[PDB]
C-alpha cells in the first residue's frame, strides 16, 4: 500500500508533519500538501492524461488522499458509482459498510466529558447545496461557521443533479419569453405531491424561487437554459447553458462562496450526536483520523440530506425497493435523521420514497428526465410504447416495473441528442446504443425492427399534437433525423421526500413539545413537508437553496 511504497523512501516525515507519524487534522491538508509538492496537483496530473481519474465532474477540493490511501489499499472514489476499471496503484475494491450512528456509545460518552475543544457560533451538518447555501447565509452577515462533512469529498447528491432548479416568475424567464406565475408553482407542487404538502412550506418554496435564482446569480452561477420537467406547466427548470447540469455548477458556486467567506469546512468528519443542554449546546464530531471531539455552538443547522441509498431503511417502509439500486452518492444513509431523532425531533412522510424511473443498470447512473422532456419515447422489450413518458415518476416507475423483464428502452434521435448536452456524457460513458436507422437500432437493443419502427412512425403521427395511445401532453420533436439512439433504463431509489418537521424559518419541532427544539435548524432533503408524497422534477435544488439561506440566517440571529 502507498505509505509502505513511500516508507521505502524517506520515512514518516514524507507526508506526516511529525516523524512519529499521525495526522494533524481531518481534511488532511499537510499530507495532501506533501503529495502535490512532489507529484503536482490535479490540473497538472489532469493535463498529463491522454476519462482520467484526475479530472472529473466532482466539485470543490478533491484531496489526493480521498483515493490514494496511505495505510490501506487505495480506490478511485469514481468507483462508488462507475466501473471504469482504472488500474489504481495499490488497488482495492470499493466497499462501504453502514455503521450505526449510535454504536460505540460508551466511547462517545467517554469522549463527551473529556474536555471542550473548540467553540463557534453556528455548526452546519453536511456539505451539499443546503449546507453550503446555509454557510454563505450564516456567514454572510452573522456568525462563525464550522461545517462538517463525513465523506472525503464535498457536495453530496447536490453535485450529481442534472435536470434543473425550479423557479417561478422573475427568474431570467423574462429573457426567453417563458410566461409563468408564482401560484402556478404552488399549484403544480400541491398537485405533484398529492395535496398533503405543508402549504406554508410550498409557499415560501414558491415565493423565494426568483431570489434564490438571483442569489445564485449574485454568486457566479449560470441558470439561463430552461426546460420541462415531468409534472409542471409553464417551463421552469433552470440550468446552465444548452442542457448541461446545475448540480455540479450550483455546488461549485456555493462551495467557493462558502470557502470565500470564512466557513471552516472539514471533511472526513461525521457528526454523531447533537449536544444536549434540552437546548442544543454543541455537537459530537467523530473526525475520521483525529478521533472524537466537541464543538460548542449556539445554532445547529442540520443539512444532512436524505436516506435513499440505505436499502435496509428504505426497504423498511416500502419493501418493494428491497434490492433496488439507488441513484445517490454513498453518504445519503440517514445519519442526519438519526442524530436529530436522538435530539427528539419530529418527522413526517418518512414512508414516501421516490424511485427514479430511468436509471441505467450498465452505467450505474441516473439518466436525466430531460431526455424524455426533449422528445424521447420509452419502449419495452417487444418494441412498443407503454406510457406517457412525461408522467409522474411513481407512475413511470410502476409501468416499467410492470414490463417484460422489468426494464425499458429510452429511444431518441440525432435531433434529441443535439439539444440536450447531458447526452454527450452518456455517450462518453459507452452506455448509449447507436443505429443508422431504427432497424439498425433494434438489432443492438434486441427489440424487433418492424414493431419498433411501426412504434416510432406511429409516435411521429402523434407528434399533429395528439398521442392516441397514452396521452403525453407535450410532443416536442418528431424522431426522424438519423442516427437514432437507445439506452435500457430501470427504476432506482432516488429521493426521500419525508424527514424532520420544520417551519418556514427552518426551525425543527420536537416530537414531544410540538414546538421548536431550541437553536435546532434544518434544510434540504433531510426535511419533510416540502414535497408532500411526491417531489416534482427540479424542486429539490430550489428547496435546498431557499431553505439553506433561511436556515443559515435564522441560526445567525440565534447566537446574535
Ligand atoms: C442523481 C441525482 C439527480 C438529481 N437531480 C436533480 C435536479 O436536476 N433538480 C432537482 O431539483 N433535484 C435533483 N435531485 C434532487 C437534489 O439532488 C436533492 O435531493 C439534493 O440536492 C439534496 O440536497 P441536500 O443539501 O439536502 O443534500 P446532499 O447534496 O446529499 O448533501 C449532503 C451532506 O451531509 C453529509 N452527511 C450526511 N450525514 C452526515 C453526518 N452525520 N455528518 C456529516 N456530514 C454528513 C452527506 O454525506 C452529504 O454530502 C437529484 C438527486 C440525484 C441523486
Ligand atoms: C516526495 C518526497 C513524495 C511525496 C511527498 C509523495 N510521493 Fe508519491 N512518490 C514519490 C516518488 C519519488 C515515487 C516513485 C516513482 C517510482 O517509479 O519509483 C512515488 C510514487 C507514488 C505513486 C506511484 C505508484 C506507481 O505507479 O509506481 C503514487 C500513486 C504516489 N506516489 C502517490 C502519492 C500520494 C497520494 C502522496 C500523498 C500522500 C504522495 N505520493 C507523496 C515521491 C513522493
Ligand atoms: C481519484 C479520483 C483520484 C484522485 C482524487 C487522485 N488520484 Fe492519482 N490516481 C488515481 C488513479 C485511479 C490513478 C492510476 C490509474 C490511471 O489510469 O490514471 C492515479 C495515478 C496517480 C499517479 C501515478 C501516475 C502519474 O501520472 O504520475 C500519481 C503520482 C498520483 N495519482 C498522485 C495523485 C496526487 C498527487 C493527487 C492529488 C492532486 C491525486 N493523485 C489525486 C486516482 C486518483
Ligand atoms: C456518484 C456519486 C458519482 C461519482 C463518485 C462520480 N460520478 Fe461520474 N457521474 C455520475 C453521474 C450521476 C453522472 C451523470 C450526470 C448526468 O448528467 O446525468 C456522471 C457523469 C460522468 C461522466 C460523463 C459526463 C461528463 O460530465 O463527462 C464521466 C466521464 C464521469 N462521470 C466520470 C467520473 C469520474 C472519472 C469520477 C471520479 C473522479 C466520477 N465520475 C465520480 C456519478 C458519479
Ligand atoms: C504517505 C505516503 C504516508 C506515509 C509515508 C505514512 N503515512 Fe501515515 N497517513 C497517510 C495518510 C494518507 C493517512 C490518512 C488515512 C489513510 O490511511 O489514508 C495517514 C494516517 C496515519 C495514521 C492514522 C491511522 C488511521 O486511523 O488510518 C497514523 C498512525 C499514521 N498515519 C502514522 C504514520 C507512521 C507512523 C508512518 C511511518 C511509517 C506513516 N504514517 C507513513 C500517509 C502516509
Amino acid at each position: 500500500v502507498l505509505a509502505d511504497f513511500h516508507g521505502e523512501m524517506g520515512g514518516c516525515d514524507s507526508c506526516h508533519v511529525s516523524d512519529k507519524g499521525g495526522v494533524t487534522n481531518d481534511n488532511l491538508t499537510h499530507e495532501n500538501g506533501q503529495c502535490v509538492s512532489c507529484h503536482g496537483d490535479l490540473k497538472e496530473l489532469a493535463a498529463a492524461a491522454p476519462v482520467s481519474p484526475h479530472k472529473s465532474h466532482l466539485i470543490g477540493e478533491i484531496a489526493c488522499t480521498s483515493c490514494h490511501k496511505g495505510h490501506e489499499k487505495s480506490v478511485a472514489y469514481c468507483d462508488a458509482c462507475h466501473s471504469f476499471g482504472f488500474d489504481m496503484p495499490f488497488g482495492g475494491k470499493w466497499e462501504r459498510k453502514f455503521v450505526p450512528v449510535d454504536a460505540d456509545k460508551a466511547a462517545q460518552d467517554k469522549a463527551i466529558a473529556a474536555g471542550v475543544k473548540e467553540t463557534t457560533d453556528v455548526v452546519i451538518i453536511g456539505s451539499g447545496g443546503a449546507g453550503l447555501a446555509a454557510a454563505v447565509s450564516a456567514r454572510d452577515a452573522g456568525a462563525k461557521v464550522i461545517l462538517l462533512e463525513k465523506e472525503p469529498i464535498p457536495g453530496g447528491n447536490t453535485k450529481l443533479a442534472a435536470g434543473g432548479m425550479n423557479a417561478a416568475e422573475t427568474k431570467p424567464q423574462a429573457k426567453l419569453g417563458i410566461e409563468d406565475k408564482k401560484q402556478i408553482m404552488i399549484d403544480d407542487t400541491m398537485k405533484g405531491g398529492r395535496n398533503i404538502n405543508d402549504p406554508e412550506l410550498v409557499k415560501v418554496l414558491a415565493n423565494n424561487s426568483s431570489d434564490s435564482i438571483d442569489w445564485l446569480t449574485s454568486m457566479g452561477a449560470d441558470m439561463t437554459d430552461v426546460g420541462r420537467m415531468g409534472g409542471a406547466s409553464v417551463n421552469r427548470s433552470h440550468r446552465p447553458t444548452g442542457g448541461a447540469g446545475v448540480g455540479a455548477h450550483v455546488a461549485q458556486v456555493l462551495w467557493d462562496n462558502a470557502v470565500k467567506r470564512g466557513t471552516d469546512i472539514r471533511l472526513n468528519s461525521r457528526v454523531v450526536r447533537i449536544l444536549e443542554d434540552g437546548k442544543v449546546t454543541g455537537v459530537l464530531v467523530k473526525g475520521e483520523y483525529t478521533g472524537y471531539y466537541v464543538i460548542k455552538a449556539d445554532a445547529v443547522v442540520i443539512a444532512a440530506g436524505g436516506f435513499a441509498k440505505n436499502n435496509e431503511r428504505v426497504s423498511k417502509y416500502d419493501p418493494k425497493l428491497k434490492g433496488f439500486k439507488a441513484t445517490n452518492h454513498p453518504g445519503a444513509t440517514g445519519d442526519g435523521l438519526d442524530v436529530a431523532l436522538q435530539a427528539g425531533a419530529a418527522t413526517r412522510d418518512l414512508q414516501y420514497i421516490q424511485a427514479h424511473p430511468t436509471y441505467s443498470p450498465a452505467g450505474g447512473v441516473m439518466i436525466t428526465e430531460a431526455v424524455r422532456g426533449n422528445g424521447a419515447i420509452v419502449v419495452n422489450r417487444e418494441g412498443n410504447r407503454f406510457m406517457n413518458e412525461i408522467t409522474t415518476r411513481d407512475k413511470a416507475s410502476a409501468a416499467i416495473l410492470q414490463q417484460k423483464g422489468e426494464s425499458a428502452y429510452l429511444v431518441f434521435d440525432d435531433s434529441i441528442r443535439k439539444s440536450l448536452k447531458a447526452i454527450e456524457g452518456y455517450v462518453h460513458l459507452n452506455i448509449v446504443k447507436e443505429g443508422k436507422t431504427i432497424e439498425e437500432l433494434a438489432k443492438q437493443i434486441d427489440v424487433p425492427a418492424a414493431e419498433l419502427a411501426k412504434t416510432v412512425t406511429a409516435y411521429n403521427g402523434f407528434v399533429s399534437g395528439k398521442d392516441a395511445q397514452f396521452e403525453r401532453p407535450d410532443l416536442p420533436r418528431e424522431l426522424v433525423v438519423a442516427p437514432f439512439y437507445a439506452l435500457e433504463i430501470a427504476p432506482a431509489v432516488h429521493h426521500t421526500m419525508g424527514g424532520l418537521v420544520i417551519d418556514t424559518k427552518a426551525e425543527v419541532k420536537s416530537e414531544k413539545t410540538a414546538k421548536p427544539i431550541t437553536g435546532l435548524y434544518a434544510a434540504g432533503e433531510v426535511t419533510g413537508g416540502v414535497h408532500g408524497a411526491n417531489r416534482l422534477g427540479g424542486n429539490a435544488i430550489s428547496d435546498i437553496v431557499t431553505y439553506g439561506r433561511i436556515a443559515g440566517a435564522s441560526a445567525a440571529k440565534f447566537a446574535k
